[PDB]
């Protein structure tokens, strides 16, 4: 089980000390406030009036926690998942990762504490 944070400025993501293996079930809880470049801050769901302009995972607003398995896309985390099994071919590494468009990190603030474990299978 790992327990850690996700500073919104990190582009490269949080890399974290689970790995994702066939057949596992995993849940994951995120909190706290992040901004993606204003004044304000949302939550690990991020902004839902702010439009996509190339995020990294297409499939959550910006300002949102997503994630990515070893080598796969984004996937969405926001809050977090409920003992969550991966779609068939997906293992590896847990990368936690802010979502922003890529080279826009800069000027992002604040982070997400997360924790991950895996469930009984
Ligand atoms: O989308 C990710 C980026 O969000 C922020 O950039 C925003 C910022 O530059 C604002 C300035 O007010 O503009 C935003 O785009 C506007 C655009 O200027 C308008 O013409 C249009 O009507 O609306 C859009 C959306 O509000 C722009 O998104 C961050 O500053 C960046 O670092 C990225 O994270
Ligand atoms: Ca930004």
């Amino acid at each position: 089980a790992w327990k850690g944070e996700v500073l919104a400025n990190n582009e490269a993501g949080q890399v974290t000390s689970i790995i994702y293996n066939p057949g596992d079930v995993i849940t994951i809880v995120a909190a706290g406030w992040a901004s993606y470049g204003p004044t304000q801050k949302w939550g690990p769901q991020g902004d839902r009036e702010h439009p996509d302009q190339g995020l990294i995972c297409h499939d959550a607003f910006c300002g949102a926690l997503v994630m990515k398995i070893g080598n796969s896309g984004t996937i969405p985390v926001n809050t977090g998942l409920f003992r969550w099994v991966a779609p068939n071919n997906v293992q590896g590494a847990i990368t936690l990762i802010y979502n922003d468009v890529p080279g826009t990190y800069g000027n992002n603030s604040g982070s997400f504490s997360v924790n991950i474990g895996k469930d009984q299978s």
